[PDB]
DNA sequence: CCAAGTTTAGCTAAACTTG
DNA sequence: CCAAGTTTAGCTAAACTTG
C-alpha cells in the first residue's frame, strides 16, 4: 500500500527498460494510481509473485536512476579488512538518521 | 571454456546452496563427468535454458568458494572517490 | 490471526552468441 | 548454416515476511 511514484518518476523509471506493456501497466496502476497488487493478479490470471516482480521492476530501475548525486554503485572481491571497511562506510552511512 | 571440477571441488561448491537433486545431477554430468548439456536436455525434455542455468548455478558457486582465503563479494553505493578506491583496491589482485 | 506482498530456485521463450 | 550454449523478462510454487 506504501511505496510509490508519480507519473513523472514512473515516466523516468521506465525510460530505457526493456519491459513489456503488461509489466508498464500493472506497475502504474501499483505505483501511480495506489491499486493493489492483487487485483492485477486476480485480473490477469497471475500468481501474487508474477505481479510483485512486475512492480518490483519499475522500482528498482526508478530507484538506480535516483542514487544520491554523485554516488556510484561498486562490486569487487575484496580482501576481509577492505570489505570490512566496505561495510562500515555503508553502515556508518545507514546510522546517519 | 572448458570449465570442468573434480567431484570434490563439485562437492565444495555446492556446499550450502539450496539446490535441488535435479540441478546437481546435470552440473555433476557436464562439469564433472564432460558430458554435453544437450545430453540432460533431451533426457529430462528440458530447453537448452534450462540446462545452461542449471550449470549456472553450482558454476557460480563454485567461483564464489575458490575465492582466496579471507576475500568477499561485496556491493554498496558509495560517493565516487570511495568507488574509486574500491576498484583501486579491487585492481590490486 | 489474517490477508497482502516478497523471495528465490528453477522453468520457458526466443533472440542472441560462439566455434 | 548449424549445433550447442547464453541471456534475461516472465512465470510458478510455496515458504517466508509485513502491516
Amino acid at each position: 500500500m506504501k511505496k510509490r511514484l508519480t507519473e513523472s518518476q514512473f515516466q523516468e523509471a521506465i525510460q530505457g527498460l526493456e519491459v513489456g506493456q503488461q509489466t508498464i501497466e500493472i506497475a502504474r496502476g501499483v505505483l501511480v494510481d495506489g491499486k493493489p497488487q492483487a487485483t492485477f493478479a486476480t485480473s490477469l490470471g497471475l500468481t501474487r509473485g508474477a505481479v510483485s516482480q512486475a512492480v518490483h521492476r519499475v522500482w528498482a530501475a526508478f530507484e538506480d536512476k535516483n542514487l544520491p548525486e554523485g554516488y556510484a554503485r561498486v562490486t569487487a572481491v575484496l580482501p576481509e579488512h577492505q570489505a570490512y571497511i566496505v561495510r562500515k562506510w555503508e553502515a556508518d552511512a545507514k546510522k546517519k538518521q
